[PDB]
């Protein structure tokens, strides 16, 4: 049987009788909508004695100009797949239990966030370390499973988490793609026939830089320029960024050496898709 | 026995245990130099299974412009005290186990820390939430024991809690006085013979403003004007403020209605004081 908890206090509860029995917590934060790359993520969960999955549309992380409204909501569509996947408990706070009339805290960094989509998306990260924040203390979980398609995302909350001493654990997972490569996100559901035709490009140029710097390549600024030349083919295409950095501190990198982030973030028409590809321990 | 721990990983490990025995735990955070004002907070926090004190004189909430580098420090004296009162574990990390190279996130917030002494020092409250935010994810209490000689501190903290979820409580104990009224601080450590008779016409205001309160007196410029008339009998103060303010969002009050707040702080010499009384459920 799975719970369904709207409410805090009673969220609370839950998680607190689950540690009296010594129950191991995988937490699996979402804003709904779900898909595979979520499911991928309550699978590694499953490791753990108890899931929780949240389902939060956070307003405080997305700006006037974004697609707050808009954002697809369907929370049927959700309570059942999460109860097809063997989760414990679905937690779906509305605002007012999350944000109370007088509520003025934040969680914030001066390194990180400057980078990236925090350049393009002031207070973004704010409005995720600070749910986070939030979502940790009421869940207490054990480890955190997040998507490696929110790149920035993953270690910014690594480093509030490591500077903050919370008591737990961030895992990074893959991430899932379509059939024919668009990473999988609820704002896919937004493109039209040609859009979707298009967005392709952008995950065509992630597998050609990845190809490049697993043969070899070092010069960031030859990879980047493969990859806006995929990109450019398409007119419904207006790119965001396109940056190649260090995976620890989101810097700039010219020449690569251990590691590389590769990330790209488009507009295709109106809707803001990104990905990456991520490479390690290089020689 | 009293364990002395340096280490967080340390800590963290002993309150693991505590609690895998459903130990309730009382922690009084003090940055050191032990006086009887820190110890009625321990007697408080014996009501809990396990009492933690932490000694830490955190960086973060200093100025240039204060006294970070004068602060007393002796912690022969502050083991003495706490293996005397029952303290079971003092917790004393120096600043690289708290605070790493990388640090670089932080705690703050948009109401309650811009009055009073937070006006005065830029900065100090966003180094007492992030600290304590630490704290509470180390050691994981249930009870956190603090003074209400810092009353906006302790407003701050709460808050802080509320918001952020915090799963713990925070009891506000009373102000603990030398025998002749003075506030006890660590700071009263650097008071000259002189400055220490001066100082005394601080706790003398409070009383008095307190006793016109509870006489029903609800004009604050009146009172505000009588508590200035005896500190201005000294010539070694400089007022810093005097304000008369709600308990819970620290603004200013014209006229007493529920609750007061009546709050100073001053120079004397160089050494900052400040004191407080505060009354709640007035008719
Ligand atoms: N295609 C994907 N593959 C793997 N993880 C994903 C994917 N899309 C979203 N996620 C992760 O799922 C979590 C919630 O995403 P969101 O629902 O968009 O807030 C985050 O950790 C994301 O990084
Ligand atoms: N004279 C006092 N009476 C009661 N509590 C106090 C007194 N002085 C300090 N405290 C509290 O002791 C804790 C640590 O104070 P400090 O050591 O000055 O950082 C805080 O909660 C203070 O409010
Ligand atoms: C981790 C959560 C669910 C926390 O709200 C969120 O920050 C998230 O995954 N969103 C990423 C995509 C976006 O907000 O643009
Ligand atoms: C609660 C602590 C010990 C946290 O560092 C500290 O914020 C404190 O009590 N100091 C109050 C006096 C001052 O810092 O001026």
């Amino acid at each position: 049987a799975m719970q369904v908890i709207t409410s805090v206090k009673e969220a609370k509860q839950i998680v607190k009788d689950w540690k009296s029995h010594q129950l191991s917590i995988g937490y699996v934060p979402t804003m709904g909508f779900l898909h595979d790359g979520h499911l991928s993520l309550v699978k590694h969960a499953k490791t753990q004695d108890k899931v929780i999955v949240s389902i939060f549309v956070n307003p405080m992380q997305f700006g006037p100009n974004e697609d707050f409204s808009s954002y697809p909501r369907d929370l049927e569509r959700d309570i059942k797949m999460c109860q097809d996947n063997g989760v414990d408990m679905v937690f779906i706070p509305d605002a007012t239990q999350m944000y109370l009339k007088n509520f003025s805290t934040y969680v914030d960094m001066n390194t990180i966030t400057d980078k990236l989509c925090g350049a393009k998306r002031p207070g973004h990260f704010r409005g995720v370390c600070t749910v986070l924040t939030k979502f940790f203390n009421i869940l207490n979980p054990d480890i955190v499973y997040m998507g490696q398609k929110d790149a920035q995302q993953c270690v910014v909350v690594r480093h509030m988490v490591d500077d903050l001493n919370f008591d737990l654990k961030i895992q990074i997972c893959p991430i899932i793609r379509e059939e024919d490569g668009l990473a999988k996100s609820s704002r896919n559901v937004y493109l039209s026939k040609e859009e979707r035709k298009a967005s392709l490009a952008i995950s065509q140029s992630i597998f050609l830089a990845e190809k490049l710097v697993r043969e070899g390549e070092k010069n960031t600024s030859k990879i980047i320029q493969a990859m806006k030349d995929i990109l450019e083919k398409e007119k419904l295409i207006k790119i965001d960024y396109i940056e190649l950095v260090d995976f620890n501190t989101m810097e700039n990198i010219e020449n690569i050496t251990d590691n590389v982030l590769g990330a790209v973030a488009a507009f295709v028409g109106k809707t803001r898709l990104i990905d990456n590809f991520l490479v390690q321990g290089l020689k």
